């Protein structure tokens, strides 16, 4: 379900493994912003989801920094998976940037990501 | 300045490890309030008085106990006498589609080492 | 391009007026007044138009103890739309005051 | 209660009246205008009382072409406190919309 290749709204491909234990681990390569190349992500999921027909909730995180380019700055995405003939996660993130103790007033993004195993 | 117990305004404990290359992993709390948690951290950080941004998620499924939500934390690390994290997090719970506009909730927290 | 009728994604209703001086009032439909803000001078070089509102859950009717901020911007051209993420406050006591935020997205269009 | 001066933990002075059936008028201050509302209805059972404002980032002088949401609620007590969480939105194009909204939050006192 949720293992497999993401795509969001912007061109970002996401691969995400689920393990049997609630782990997320995968890659992240952005289409926009100061990153190159792929990111290491990791994450946990509710491995034992409500049978009401609710979402499946999971998070996970991505550092911007790998061999290439380092941004000084995180991700975290937080959401549900649905299940469905159109399978989705839907998210909100929140990105923070490393600030001096004068500027962490503004080092926090906030948007909303929704993700599909079909590249728009 | 990162590995160690960090707790938060609210009486809870983390404890993390900060792995070289960038992994955080560690728990959050009895056996029964005990969870995992997994992030990442900035392992290079500017040398500008910077923070070291950072970021971990929990989902609130134990052995013992599913809440069927995750939370995550995203914020920074600040270092001296006064190491502190400070974060915001976003807290998303299943819900059915009906009900998605009130899955998530948003909040801060800040974690000092005592 | 701001002043007139606006649905969002559930089929609620905005009705909005954008005054000269930079405000922003009308009523979201049980019927509840909005009241706002908007950059009354934008640029002109494809840029959105900021704004905000606040709408309190209560009219003479219901209450409930609830307030909702939208942030976000205008973009107009052939198909105008707002785009906003809103915060949801509810009235909770001290210890309850971690869950009392909701934070979500949403869209307006003009049809 | 919610009328009055109030401060930020950055300094900043916001002046706020609430109005009979929940108007927030009032300026931030490089003065600004704001405008809101507010329950004002609250629970009795200790709970806080619900509101938000805006303030767009336009006056006479200046324009940074963005606006900022505050949403939260009012606790009366010892320390008259509001607790808030905010977003600014600043106009964009549609490729830099994803980075349009910074989040935050912000506690007002009358000390
Ligand atoms: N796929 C996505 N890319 C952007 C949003 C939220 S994370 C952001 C990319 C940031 C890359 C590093 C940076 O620019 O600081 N979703």
């Amino acid at each position: 379900g949720i293992t497999g290749t993401w795509y969001n709204q912007l061109g970002s491909t996401f691969i995400v493994t689920a393990g049997a234990d609630g782990a997320l681990t995968g890659t992240a390569e952005s289409a926009v912003g100061n990153a190159e190349s792929r990111y290491v992500l990791t994450g946990r999921y509710d491995s034992a989801p409500a049978t009401d027909g609710s979402g499946t909730a999971l998070g996970w995180t991505v550092a911007w920094k790998n061999n290439y380019r380092n941004a000084h700055s995180a991700t975290t995405w937080s959401g549900q998976y649905v299940g469905g003939a159109e399978a989705r996660i839907n998210t909100q993130w929140l990105l923070t940037s490393g600030t001096t103790e004068a500027n962490a007033w503004k080092s926090t993004l906030v948007g909303h990501d929704t993700f599909t195993k079909v590249k728009p």
